[PDB]
């Protein structure tokens, strides 16, 4: 059939956030009780649920009387956007074995041993548990990647999809990719609690917090194609996104990292001069089997509206014309390309920071766009002159300026426009803002 129709008709619960209110929009109108400390934060498309570690931080969904899908052997799928901060080395050793659930249909503290199902976290493990009324439990334990820059439980919004085919297996996917599975054939009736609880339960780390968005449940075990569609469907090209998957913002400091060479940071030669790539320092921990390129080194960039048009908003949308500045010595210097400014083969125009030569035009009108790699939280920057001509997309060129060492220098080139289909390009940028969800060990 139509994947879109199937996806829609199979939805039996779909939490949305409108006007700061969390409710079910599936149609069965499952009642939603939002406790005092359930906070709201930027989500994948609108706002999202943010949970902290205290009794008042929870959201309870009272399943409608028409929704009891976990019937004798009946299939269901759970999907949602998840964001958990990078567990620090100390906390990993500290609370690494502390399994705490974050979403459950189980009713602990009364009876019905382990009720139905749950989504729990243990150190850097994402766990799915299914338990029937006769004891029987099944699980999928996902062990995240060592490299936290590319891990899934390390401060980036990620799409979780767990399908349950009671006639075969249960499968866990992340951003549409299968990453764990378990047989679940032969389970008895799952008699869970009438409430689905969104809450950090049994977590000993008082500082722990997670973020959940678009929590949804389907009455069928989604297949790879439907999952793949559900996933990409949430990616609205409208607003741009920063490294963590949050909406990109104006007048906010961002460190830039080129997707095509993620181990690199951006440095400035001298004010009025060019920028270039640098190897970022690393953090490695063999005992905890954790490692990642550190963040927050290099130049701080700041996006500003070229001309404060129609609205005093702070969200950057694709197509917005902007001005780029780098903060060096507390002062903000504009980023651009001077007329007839030095360039590599008159193609790759070398960018400059704080260029201020008298009588020389400095082209700095830029457009923030999203022209490719929909799944990656990356942005492209298009530079124009003053006569609406494209001076190219911001990227890098590996050359030598004067007698300086051979470097990967930031430039503006139109060559990019003829390779937008490539996997890895060079004009793709990560905008990294300092976040409490990630501090270098
Ligand atoms: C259209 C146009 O005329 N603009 C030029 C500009 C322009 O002259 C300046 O912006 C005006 O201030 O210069 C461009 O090239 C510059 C050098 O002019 C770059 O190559 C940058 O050079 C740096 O170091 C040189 C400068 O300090 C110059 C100043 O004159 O002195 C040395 O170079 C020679 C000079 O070119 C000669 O005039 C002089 O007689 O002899 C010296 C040495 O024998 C320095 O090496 C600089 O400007 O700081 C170092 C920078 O890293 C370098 N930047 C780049 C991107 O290469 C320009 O791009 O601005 C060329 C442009 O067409």
């Amino acid at each position: 059939e139509d994947i879109d129709v199937i996806l829609k008709k199979s939805t039996i619960l779909n939490l949305d956030i409108n006007n700061d209110i969390i409710s079910d929009i599936s149609g069965f109108n499952s009642s939603v009780i939002t406790y005092p400390d359930a906070q709201l934060v930027p989500g994948i498309n609108g706002k999202a649920i943010h949970l902290v570690n205290n009794e008042s931080s929870e959201v309870i969904v009272h399943k409608a009387m028409d929704i009891e899908y976990n019937d004798m052997f009946n299939n269901f799928t759970v999907s949602f956007w998840l964001r958990v901060p990078k567990v620090s080395a100390s906390h990993l050793e500290q609370y690494g074995t502390n399994e705490y659930s974050i979403i459950s249909s189980m009713k602990k503290h009364s009876l019905s041993i382990g009720s139905g199902w749950s989504v729990s976290l243990k150190g850097n493990n994402l766990i799915w548990t299914l338990k029937d009324s006769a004891g029987e439990v099944r699980q999928i334990t996902f062990r995240d990647l060592p490299d936290k820059f590319n891990a899934y439980l390390a401060n980036k919004w990620v799409f979780i999809t767990i399908t349950n085919d009671r006639l075969s297996s249960a499968n866990l996917y992340i951003n549409g990719v299968l990453m764990g599975s378990a047989e679940i054939t032969g389970l008895g009736a799952i008699r869970e609690d009438n409430n689905i609880t969104l809450k950090l339960d049994r977590c000993n780390n008082n500082n722990q917090y997670v973020s959940i968005d678009k929590f949804r449940i389907f009455c069928k075990a989604l297949n790879p194609k439907e999952i793949e569609k559900l996933y990409t469907s949430y990616l609205s090209i409208t607003f741009l996104r920063d490294f963590w998957g949050n909406p990109l913002r104006y007048d906010t400091e961002y460190y830039l990292i080129p997707v095509a060479s993620s181990s690199k940071d951006v440095q400035l030669k001298n004010i009025t001069d060019y920028m270039y790539l640098t190897n970022a320092p690393s953090y490695t921990n063999g005992k905890l089997n954790i490692y990642y390129r550190r963040l927050y080194n290099g130049l701080k960039f700041i996006i500003k509206r070229y001309t404060p048009n129609n609205e005093i908003d702070s969200f950057v949308k694709s197509g917005d014309f902007i001005k780029l500045y780098v903060s060096y010595n507390n002062n903000e210097h504009i980023v651009g390309y001077p007329k007839d400014g030095n360039a590599f083969n008159n193609l790759d125009r070398i960018l400059r920071v704080g260029y201020n030569a008298p009588g020389i035009p400095l082209y700095k009108k830029m457009e923030a766009v999203k022209l490719r790699d929909l799944k990656t939280y990356s942005v492209q920057l298009k530079l124009y002159d003053d006569k609406n001509a494209s001076l190219g997309l911001v990227g890098t060129h590996n050359g030598q300026i004067g007698n300086d060492p051979n470097r990967d220098i930031l430039i503006a080139s139109n060559w990019y426009f003829n390779h937008l289909k490539d996997k890895i390009l060079g004009c793709d940028w990560y905008f990294v803002p300092t976040d409490e969800g990630w501090t270098n060990d």
